This record gives structure tokens, C-alpha cells and sequence, in this order.
């Protein structure tokens, strides 16, 4: 990913406009529609710590990742970010700890005050 390019060119998609979630579109999607709260969302993704010491990918489990949009099942940055996505889009998100795991993190994976970077491909979404 290009966290300088996201820092430099990224859209602030936070309510508070505190630059806590910055988005680039890397590939434009084919849908006009973005998902609604409660929609079952299907993605592929890869994520990392900004320090480059831990990694994760949906492919590590050989299946798309599924969550409920806007239900707090995943970090706030995801609920915020995926809500802005069309089917087929690939976006990069640079995420400050206030929109991820904050001061206590989630050890061992997530240190205190960790900045995260994700690539998300929105595959599909379906109501309730
Ligand atoms: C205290 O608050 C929480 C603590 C822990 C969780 C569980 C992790 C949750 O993961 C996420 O929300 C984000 C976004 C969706 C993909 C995974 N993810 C991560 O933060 C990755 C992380 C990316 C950066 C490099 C290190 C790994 C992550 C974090 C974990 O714990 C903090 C994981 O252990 C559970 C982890 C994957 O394991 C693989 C799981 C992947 C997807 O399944 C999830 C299902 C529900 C919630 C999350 C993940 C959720 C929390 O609140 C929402």
C-alpha cells in the first residue's frame, strides 16, 4: 500500500472530519449502490500494522470474509469505510487507533495506539 499517498491524497470519511479514516479508491466498482446497515457484506481483504510486523488476509481462511454492516462486529473504520463502497470496488484505508483498537489494542496481534492499513474488495452485499 502507499500510506504516504493515502496520507497525501486520501478522502477523510469520518463524521468528525478528524482524518482518522482516510480512503483511496484503487479500483472503481461496477455498482452505483453502497450497502445499508445490517446488510450481509462479503469481502476479500488484506491488512497490516503500519509497523509491518503483523498481517492478515481473507485468503488465509480460503473463503470471503462476511460481516454485518454497521453492527460493531468489526472495527469502526470498517463499518465506516465499507459503507462508502460499491460492488467490485477496491479501496485502501489508513486508520488511526481511535477507529481501530485505541490505547489497549488487542495483544498479541494489535499493539497499543496502532495505525492500520487495509485493502478491501467489496464482492457483494445482501439485505438482512
Ligand atoms: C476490543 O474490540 C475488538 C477486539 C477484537 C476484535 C476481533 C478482530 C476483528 O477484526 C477486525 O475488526 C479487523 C477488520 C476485519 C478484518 C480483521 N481485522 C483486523 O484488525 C485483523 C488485524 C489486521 C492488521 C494485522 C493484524 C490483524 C485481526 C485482528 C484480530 O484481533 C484483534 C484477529 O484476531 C481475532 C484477527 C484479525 O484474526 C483473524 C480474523 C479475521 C476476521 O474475523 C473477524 C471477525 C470479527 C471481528 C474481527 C475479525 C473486534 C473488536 O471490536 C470490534
Amino acid at each position: 500500500g502507499a500510506p504516504a499517498t493515502v496520507t497525501e491524497q486520501g478522502e477523510d470519511i469520518t463524521s468528525k472530519k478528524d482524518r482518522g479514516v482516510l480512503k483511496i479508491v484503487k479500483r472503481v466498482g461496477n455498482g452505483e449502490e453502497t450497502p445499508m446497515i445490517g446488510d450481509k457484506v462479503y469481502v476479500h481483504y488484506k491488512g497490516k500494522l503500519s509497523n509491518g510486523k503483523k498481517f492478515d488476509s481473507s485468503h488465509d481462511r480460503n473463503e470471503p470474509f462476511v460481516f454485518s454492516l454497521g453492527k460493531g462486529q468489526v472495527i469502526k473504520a470498517w463499518d465506516i469505510g465499507v459503507a462508502t463502497m460499491k460492488k467490485g470496488e477496491i479501496a485502501h484505508l489508513l486508520i488511526k487507533p481511535e477507529y481501530a483498537y485505541g490505547s489497549a489494542g488487542s495483544l498479541p496481534k494489535i499493539p497499543s495506539n496502532a495505525t492500520l492499513f487495509f485493502e478491501i474488495e467489496l464482492l457483494d452485499f445482501k439485505g438482512e
